[PDB]
């Protein structure tokens, strides 16, 4: 669990989206595992606009923040799950680090702000769905 709250938007994992996220849908992309919904209150998270490859993420299965080097956003194959069939997920970044299924939603940050959120993992790896390209989140 976990979300990004910026202005009148809430960015969540598409597979974890609630009824209210769909009843107030702005944009959703199953290939990126992202869903953005509208909010009644103003959010205050700052989104980063950069090409950073180092940052810190929150791991709820360890109650700990961890520093990571991560890859540039790209198409990476993700094995079949109860949410999606076997496919390439786009705009995905990998790092060496611990993650478990309940870790989706944890924020990845750098000195410029919010980079993305935990979306995939396993075998000593962790995947993050990038949001730095969604320039509309700020306007
Ligand atoms: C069950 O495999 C894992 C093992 C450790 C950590 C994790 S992060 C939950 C996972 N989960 C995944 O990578 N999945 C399942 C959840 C949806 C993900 C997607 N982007 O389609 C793919
Ligand atoms: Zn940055």
């Amino acid at each position: 669990s976990g979300a990004i709250y910026v202005g009148n938007y809430r960015v969540v994992n598409r597979h974890l989206a609630t009824h209210n996220d769909w009843a107030n849908l702005v944009w959703e992309d199953s290939s990126r595992d992202l869903l953005v919904s509208s909010t009644t209150a103003q959010g205050c998270d700052t989104i980063a606009r950069c090409d950073c490859q180092t940052g810190v993420y929150y791991c709820s299965s360890r109650r700990k923040h961890y520093p990571v080097s991560f890859s540039k956003p790209s198409l990476i194959f993700v094995e079949a799950s109860e949410y999606y069939p076997a496919r390439y997920q786009s705009h995905l970044m990998l790092a060496v680090g611990h993650s478990e299924p309940g870790d989706c939603g944890g924020i990845l940050r750098c000195q410029h702000g919010v980079v993305g959120i935990v979306s995939t993992g396993g075998n000593g790896l962790v995947g993050f769905a990038d949001v730095r390209d969604l320039l509309w989140l700020d306007e």
